[PDB]
């Protein structure tokens, strides 16, 4: 379509249902989720966001990223950091594990950064709108799957504090992406990165779900 | 002593028992403390780190202030922003209360880190190794008393995730304040400033604890 929005949404429609396809994600949505996976995808999440947060500072003043650059409403790091170091405990730097499918996501995260930078936004906006949108019903999933104790923790990185309006917030996203000035070419290429990113978190998924079954 | 770190331990001695015996603190340990009055207290720290974080950024190239800037390891405003957005829901940021007491403190924080920067480091040792140090203990205290969901969240605060050991994360705080130089004026100021902070939170517990009763 002609809105760069409406071009990514109806591009990776094929993807997002692999995505929600995929063994470990169906187990997940069917509510079947244990302790050990869910540490395994908070773990995942910290390489990722810690990659591609590092990016979006790295080029925040670049006429390619700045229309969507929103630190205070979507930053996960620190929120992570508070999970982790609740799902394992106050030595977790030392012991999350970073494997080979993070790996393999953290660097095209930092490529893209630091090479091709007009197509950051298609990263950013597959995992922050993505969390923002299906990240709230698989929250709901989790803690009534993951009989947590009243600690007050664990969670963190399902809530954006910063964001009152979660539709409100994805509308105003989406305008700054439309607002972007990119040859057809560059567009092209938003539009495949963004898929390449779906498929980067497929993988991890069917490595995780491999590593939880032995 | 001569120690700078010494120093403040026993010149804030006895206003540090005041703090302890105001009727609110008093009645929190005890494992007496309602969502009502807890929320009151998360708003107030809000406020206040949000002050204190805004100074320290302001003052950490300056000599006065960069041997004790530790970012990473203890900024607490984002992990106050999820606590507040779970306690008070998606538009916290618009019905928290500002109290005068809590005014009060805001506005001498400011004061310090605009006028006389070169005190900020007496605020921020009160704050971050008074909340460090007895964090671990109000932590199980709120748990038990405010019987939170089991939605893991709530209180982020108490966790701080960069940082895995108090004990040894301490050591080197109080090392780099002793590496602080300052003329035998400004070190009487500092340590002044220090008694002043802890004024500032006994007038704010006299506050909350009349807000309650009335």
């Amino acid at each position: 379509p002609q809105d760069l929005s409406e071009a990514l949404k109806e591009a990776t429609k094929e993807v997002h249902t692999q995505a929600e396809n995929a063994e470990f994600m169906r187990n997940f949505q069917k509510g079947q989720v244990t302790r050990d996976g869910f540490k395994l995808v908070m773990a995942s999440l910290y390489h990722i966001y810690v990659a591609l947060e590092e990016e979006i500072e790295r080029n925040k003043e670049s006429p390619v990223f700045a229309p969507v650059y929103f630190p205070e409403e979507l930053h996960r790091k620190a929120a992570l950091e508070q999970d982790l170091a609740f799902w394992y405990g106050p030595r977790w730097q030392e012991v999350i594990p970073y494997t080979p499918a993070m790996q393999r996501y953290v660097k095209r995260l930092h490529e893209v950064g630091r090479t091709e930078p007009e197509l950051l936004v298609a990263h950013a906006y597959t995992r922050y709108l993505g969390d923002l949108s299906g990240g709230q019903v698989l929250k709901k999933i989790a803690q009534k799957a993951l009989d947590l104790p009243s600690s007050g923790e664990g969670l963190a990185f399902f809530t954006f504090p910063n964001i009152a309006s979660a539709t409100k917030f994805k509308q105003l996203y989406r305008s700054r992406m439309n607002s972007l000035e990119m040859t057809p070419a560059v567009r092209q290429r938003v539009i495949e990165e963004a898929k390449t990113a779906f498929l980067l978190n497929i993988q991890l998924f069917e490595e995780l779900q491999e590593l939880l079954t032995h």
